[PDB]
């Protein structure tokens, strides 16, 4: 259960630009303090790491981190268990673990100077945004309110401090570069599965429609919907008759058919209510975004796909929340993703 | 040989504290865009990876990245080959590898609002610094000057872009907090070895002195000299006549004795110069650096320690940059460390 054989293991650095101050750099002259002087700047790469069994069988899995997170929600849960990496190891498939630009081992492109600028351009905001404990606990249905868990749960509880712990701000990187950083990956790896999370989903989708080698999807708890340029469908707002749920993505419909073409699975975890929450912001987001996501599915399918939507419970799994790969029931959410790559062949060479 | 069989692998979050912006938090109101008010943020917090093969033999190994780096050092050389990580693990030891805070998976301490700010707090500074791939050049003693390869050079050329991609900035937290949260693994995993690189030097010369688990040090091409307050000996400017290196940490005697109870090796590479050479900055900072470095070692061996300089090309390793464990030798490097924890019977139980 903890041991794990890797025929060979490592990490590396794909994508990114460089961008340069003005000038000519002098070695004569003091280096430090730092200076933009004739510098040249590495911005935007992504940190990808890989763990290959010996004698793998089928394709590898590229698991992709949802938003303020980093490769390391796949190596072990806040309690540490083994997380995915170590269990898809062990199910004879080499996993690669990525931390996205802007995000861990990801490059954050800051200089001399504010954060954020090289002189007179700006590569990302000086100002920052970052969820709180509070905002966290409820966007990921811990429970409805801080310091309360749903009845059900399989949050790993007494391991808050580690959980929080592993979340942090995003420079706003643009999406377009994010997503060029894992479409170079999956040019090196190859034929892949991408496995997705929350903010993730959405461009895991844009990465399948520019990259062939995606042969399959499954994304945990997407963020934000799909649809085709000018076919969204109509989205209510929130029960606070306010607020509505991110702006779903659109693309031009030669794209958006690409999806038709491979397995696509998005998979919800528990607590998530049928009915408008008012007094839950974020219950009731969740509600219309899986609403939104069942309708970008069905036009999936309408294109000829092959796309599903799994709710946990319905397979018997209750309780998980928002990370159901990190939750006390991990494994079996495990065994409902080998069922997935078994299905469509993706365990075997 | 790539292969590596771990009894277990896994990743965890320690130290750090929290910081709580004004007001309260309502679950009814929008969550999104994210707000201070109500919140909690965990900052500070330090990302901890380990591996541990089958049947270890003797300490732990804590390795520590340099300045504006990530445990990715310790993983992979620039060019793919195999990291200290998986040499220490088939040489049948636990390996910790960190990314501490401010740096990779560890905390950023931003908030919404202008970066490292959380009101009218500046937890760390909005404006940056940053090497560039110029300063890292010469700083890492690649060559005199950018793009320019010293004839010996053991680095892996063709892969700089790699190589520089793995840097980057690290915002202002005090190092008070980053001794802080090392101390605090310390405590957790029991007695090791810090294995220490550049930036990391003096600060696991400080954890020492507060953790008496910490049982052996091997600093590769520390940056700052530490002496017992009051008693830093003289220490030329550099060629230039201008600049000073960097000012030597000072630290209660009681504590700086705690340093003479442990072997602590300091390892540098090659292309150090003899004499001043006021034409290339940074190659005289690290010959008086390299010098400053002798005498704090004079100092502990004066208080009854055993602390040694090894430069690489006495050894028979010629042309080794300022991360002797990423380059082309790398395997003949880490011989010298296991020689070292075999003497000293850190390689038993
Ligand atoms: C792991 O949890 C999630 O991934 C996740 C899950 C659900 C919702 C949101 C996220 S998030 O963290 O990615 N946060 C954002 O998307 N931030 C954001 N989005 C918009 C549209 C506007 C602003 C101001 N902020
Ligand atoms: C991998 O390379 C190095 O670690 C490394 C190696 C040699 C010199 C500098 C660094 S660095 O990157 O850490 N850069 C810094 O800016 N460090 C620093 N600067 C000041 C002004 C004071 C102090 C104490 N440290």
């Amino acid at each position: 259960k903890r041991k794990v054989v890797l025929a060979e293991q490592g990490s590396f650095y794909i994508g990114g630009r460089t961008v340069t101050g003005p000038g000519k750099f002098d070695p004569s002259k003091p280096v430090i303090p730092y200076s933009n002087e004739g510098a040249t700047f590495y911005i935007n790469q992504m940190y990808v790491n890989f763990q290959a069994p010996v004698r793998p069988r089928g394709l590898p899995l590229v698991f992709w981190h949802g938003g303020g997170l980093t490769g390391h929600i796949w190596e072990s849960t806040p309690d540490g268990r083994p997380g995915f990496q170590t269990l898809f190891v062990q199910d004879r498939h080499t996993v690669y673990t990525i931390d996205q630009p802007g995000r861990g081992r990801g490059n954050i492109p800051t200089f001399n100077g504010p954060f954020g600028q090289l002189e007179e351009e700006s590569i990302v905001n000086t100002v920052t945004g970052n969820s709180s404990k509070e905002g966290a606990w409820v966007r990921d249905r811990l429970g409805p309110a801080p310091g309360q868990f749903f009845e059900n749960s399989q949050f790993p509880r007494g391991y808050e401090d580690n959980y929080f712990k592993e979340m942090g701000f995003s420079p706003s990187i643009s999406s377009d570069e994010i997503v060029d950083a894992v479409v170079k990956l999956v040019t090196h790896i190859g034929p892949c599965v991408l496995v997705t999370h929350a903010a993730s989903g959405v461009l895991g989708m844009r990465v399948a429609t520019h990259a062939k080698n995606v042969r399959g999807i499954v994304a945990y708890e997407p963020a934000t919907s799909i649809f085709p340029k000018g076919k969204v469908p109509e989205i209510p707002p929130l029960a606070d008759k306010k607020s509505q749920i991110f702006p779903p993505f659109e693309i031009q419909e030669s794209y958006f058919k690409k999806l038709a073409k491979i397995p696509i699975q998005f998979v919800f975890g528990d607590n998530i209510p049928k009915n408008p929450k008012s007094a839950y912001w974020f219950l009731d987001w969740w509600r219309v975004t899986r609403y939104a996501h069942s309708l970008s599915l069905e036009a999936i399918n309408k294109l000829g796909g092959q796309a599903s939507l799994l709710d946990l419970p319905t397979a018997g799994l209750r309780g998980n929340t928002a990370f159901p790969f990190t939750d006390r029931n991990n494994v079996q959410v495990a065994s409902l993703l080998s069922d997935f790559l078994g299905k469509h062949g993706l365990d075997q060479n």
